[PDB]
């Protein structure tokens, strides 16, 4: 109940929203049916349109007008945005040459440059080029400010998840808005686009920018607009707030456009009907920039133009139906569309089995346009698992497709030609970033980056300390002229031991077997002391950022940090030059596993547990195939280079090691590789402690990794060998799930050359993802600036064309 009896006179677009039942005059009041009776009349004036004309110039102020062309309008701060152009012979902002903004040029009394965030729903990254003729204002922001060729959204590439990630710097799994539609089993409530429940505060985790600003004494403009308030009125309101006295004036403002998403759904991302919404967005930016120029604020304000996600071609006929796969289709609830989430229709049905649902959905039709996953098996790069609102069963849908439960669902709701929500690496889902203002660089292109990074930059732009978030603070320093955040490397928590030869062969009872001069006796000793370590450890050793017990182990071909707790390396580092040659494992060595005389029996794995364990086999982190000499090859068979691997995963791993590593070395002019295991049993994206481990090799204390990573670094200028690189580096990485089958790869009964590399590409990763997952910190010793290294660690090789 609102007692909507009060008035909006002098209260129009009030910045602090007043408590019910007293009636509201804020920019959100409509969406709560809480506006005062006079709201439309006083606050949503429309009389005479949105532009001055020759004859309106110098008029006597008529308060009924939408915007004013009277002499006093400037001081009052309510001129039509084109006032100085029509009435005072000024040019539109878009027609002025760009001129570097070296310092904020602000009115007296501004304590900091304001920030205006202009967000555009569904503005696909390629619109910047493809619509450039019809967007002259946006193009001036882009070419004159700082821009990326695209910005990567989060998954799912839906509106609420993305806008809330922009607000908070958090993955959907951490901020809680994991979809446009949601069921929270703890609350026993549902969240939908339509309706009331989405307003409840308990959905919305982390700390969004407006709250971060308020808590630190920076005033925030209300970010949210009732959809019926026209764009022109939103702009005029922002311009008005900017004319408030110093003590009342917000420092941050948000404009949101429903376009071009709204049209893109009806017409497809490139439908001829898409030109007009692009034109209309540009005209709005034009009104903002003209308005700012009138207030002499156009070289004072920082402007961010940002989208939430792109838009792909999707139609009704491209729908897969679960009723074509599942005989039990009525015992499940499906969250449908460009992704799928499945749970039980009723928690009192004890015969609902997720395992058989997955199996009934796996590789069933030759061209199947979705792939089922238990959520913990989704690519770790999506960070989409650690929230009770995310159903155990997930369908990753092919771009251009929909999944639905039954055909009735589709023709009882073709309506649409565009949709979004797909995997966030998909090109059609990429969106835009442009920054313009005194704090951004001038005419600068930056590489693509993820929207999780922006909250930190918006905090930097406002002088705020950001709440804990998933950006890597400093990785976007190269967007900024000043206000950079200068981080230190985290301190190493555990120092390693450097064990020498301490154990006799006969002390080892591991059930392991191996059929195995003074010049090269001193030589092998110096290799064990770390003489080739500068060849194999190019960027320093990784720092261990938690308390644990580990050893550095040197060898001719590789260096490793061996964990006495997990009985295996945390990391193994080796360099493969362009010249290097693949040899095979000789037969006298096929099942060779050798005790490592530097490491006690008690901190070692044993062959017997592998023999006993009928499901589990073993692989090696340094590949024997790439040993530098037959003598060095013995080092690769050390029990300390051994890790648990399912036979089905060995197919993957062997092909990577035997074929792909050499291929990358030829193509990249040497590669440095760091490989190791990952334990993420509770799927939170963070290194597990030992008491979190759910699986061991039968009858032993050997813990089973959930994933295996590799980080493959070379010189960005590939005319220089990886081990002799003078400048910036180039990286690609992966986090492969360690799975007892290859059900994920539909063509896996074929030759590894037809499916392994595609699987690795699917599970591409940022070094930073690996850092979270291992508690390690990489590239500690390079000659590059730390900010540049943070940028490299956030890089994701996506394997999408141009
Ligand atoms: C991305 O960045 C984010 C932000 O940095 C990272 O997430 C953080 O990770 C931290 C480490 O896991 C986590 O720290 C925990 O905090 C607990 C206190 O939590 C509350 O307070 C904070 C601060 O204001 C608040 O933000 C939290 O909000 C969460 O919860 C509500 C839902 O209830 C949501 O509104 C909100 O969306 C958010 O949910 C998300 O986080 C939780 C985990 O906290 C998930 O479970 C959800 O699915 C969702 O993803 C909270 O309101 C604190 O209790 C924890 O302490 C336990 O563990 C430590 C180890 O240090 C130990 O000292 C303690 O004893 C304690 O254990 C006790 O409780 C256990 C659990 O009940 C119990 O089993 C034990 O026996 C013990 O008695 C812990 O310190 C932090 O909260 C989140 N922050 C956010 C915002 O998510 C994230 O990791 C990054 N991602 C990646 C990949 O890097
Ligand atoms: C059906 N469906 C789709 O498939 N795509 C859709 C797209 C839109 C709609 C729709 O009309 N809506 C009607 C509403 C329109 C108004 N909105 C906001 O004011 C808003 C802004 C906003 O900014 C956050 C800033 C943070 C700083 O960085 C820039 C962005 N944060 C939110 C929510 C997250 C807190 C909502 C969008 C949401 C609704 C969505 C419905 C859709
Ligand atoms: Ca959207
Ligand atoms: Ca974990
Ligand atoms: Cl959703
Ligand atoms: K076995
Ligand atoms: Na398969
Ligand atoms: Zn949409």
């Amino acid at each position: 109940w609102t007692a909507t009896s009060g008035s909006c006179k002098g209260r129009c677009f009030e910045l602090q929203e007043v408590g019910p039942p007293d009636c509201r005059c804020d920019n959100l009041c409509k969406s709560y049916s809480s506006c005062c009776h006079d709201f439309d009349e006083l606050c949503l004036k429309t009389a005479r349109g949105w532009e001055c004309t020759k004859d309106r110039c110098g008029e006597v102020r008529n308060e009924e007008n939408a915007c004013h062309c009277s002499e006093d309008c400037l001081s009052r701060g309510d001129c039509c945005t084109n006032y100085q152009v029509v009435c005072k012979g000024e040019s539109h902002w878009v027609d002025d040459d760009c001129e570097e903004i070296k310092v904020p040029e602000c009115p007296a009394g501004f304590v900091r440059p304001p920030l205006i965030i202009f967000s555009v729903d569904g503005f696909r990254a390629s619109y910047m080029k493809k619509g450039s003729k019809v967007m002259p204002n946006i193009e001036k922001l882009r070419s004159c400010g700082t821009h990326a060729p695209y910005m990567r959204p989060v998954y799912p590439t839906k509106t609420f998840p993305n806008l809330y990630t922009l607000a908070t710097g958090l993955y959907p799994e951490s901020h809680g808005i994991v979809g446009n539609s949601m069921y929270d089993p703890v609350f026993d409530a549902s969240f939908h686009l339509r309706g009331r429940e989405k307003f409840n505060h308990r959905w919305w985790g982390g700390q969004p920018l407006w709250i971060t600003a308020t808590k630190q004494g920076v005033r925030a403009g209300t970010f949210f607009w009732s959809v019926s308030i026209p764009h022109e009125r939103r702009i005029l309101t922002i311009l008005q707030w900017l004319s408030l006295p110093d003590n009342e004036r917000p420092s941050v403002y948000a404009f949101y456009s429903e376009q071009p998403d709204f049209s893109g759904h009806k017409y497809g991302p490139f439908g001829p009907e898409m030109t007009n919404p692009l034109r209309e967005i540009d005209k709005t930016v034009g009104q903002l920039m003209d308005g700012l120029k009138q207030l002499r604020l156009h070289r004072c304000v920082n402007v961010i133009f940002v989208g939430d996600h792109g838009m792909e071609d999707v139609t009704c006929d491209r729908t897969e139906f679960l009723s074509n796969y599942l005989t039990n289709v009525d015992d499940i609830t499906l969250v449908p569309g460009t992704l799928g989430r499945i749970r039980a229709k009723s928690i009192n049905n004890s015969k609902y089995d997720p395992k058989t649902i997955i199996a009934a959905l796996t590789c069933k039709k030759p061209d199947q346009h979705f792939k089922p996953y238990m959520k913990q098996h989704l690519p770790k790069r999506l960070h989409y698992a650690n929230n009770r609102r995310i159903e155990d069963i997930h369908l990753l849908v092919d771009r251009r497709w929909h999944v639905a439960r039954k055909p009735l669902d589709v023709y009882k709701k073709c309506f649409f030609q565009g949709d979004h929500g797909f995997d966030n690496k998909v090109n059609s889902m990429q969106t835009v970033f442009v920054g313009y203002g005194p704090t951004f660089k001038y005419r600068t292109k930056v590489p693509p980056f993820e929207n999780i990074e922006l909250y930190n930059v918006m905090c930097d732009l406002l002088g705020l300390k950001p709440a804990p978030n998933n950006g890597t603070h400093g990785s976007l320093n190269h967007l900024l002229r000043t206000n950079t955040f200068r981080p230190t490397m985290p301190d190493e928590v555990s120092r390693p031991n450097y064990p020498g030869i301490m154990y006799l062969q006969s002390e080892f009872d591991l059930g392991c077997t191996c059929d195995d001069n003074k010049l090269e006796e001193l030589n092998k000793r110096l290799h064990t002391k770390g003489s080739t370590k500068e060849r194999h450890l190019l960027y320093g050793r990784p720092a261990v950022l938690y308390r644990t017990s580990y050893d550095i182990l040197y060898h001719t071909d590789f260096e490793s940090g061996y964990s006495e707790i997990f009985l295996m390396p945390l990391w193994t580092s080796y360099t493969i030059s362009k010249q290097a040659e693949v040899s095979s494992i000789p037969e006298h060595l096929t099942n060779c596993v050798r005790p490592d005389v530097r490491v006690s029996p008690g901190f070692s794995q044993n062959c017997l547990a592998y023999k006993n364990d009928k499901q589990m086999s073993y692989g090696f982190l340094f590949p024997p195939y790439l040993s530098s000499s037959p003598e060095a090859k013995y080092d690769a068979f050390l029990v300390t280079n051994m890790v648990p691997m399912y036979p089905a995963f060995k197919r993957v791993w062997a092909y990577f090691q035997r074929v792909l590593v050499k291929k990358y070395a030829s193509e990249r002019n040497g590669v440095n590789v760091i490989s190791g295991p990952i334990f993420d049993y509770n799927y939170d994206g963070l290194r597990d402690t030992e008491d979190e481990i759910k699986q061991y090799v039968e009858g032993s204390s050997i813990p089973v990794p959930t994933h295996y990573y590799s980080i493959i670094t070379s010189c960005l200028d590939f005319t220089q060998p990886a081990d002799k690189c003078d400048g910036p580096l180039s990286v690609s990485s992966f986090i492969l799930p360690h799975r007892p089958d290859n059900d994920e790869s539909c063509n896996s009964s074929e030759d590894e050359s037809k499916w392994v590399e595609e699987l690795m590409k699917m599970h591409t990763a940022r070094v930073r993802d690996i850092e979270h997952l291992t508690g390690l910190d990489f590239y500690r010793k390079t000659s590059r600036s730390y900010s540049e290294i943070l940028t490299l660690k956030t890089y994701l090789h996506t394997y999408e064309s141009e």
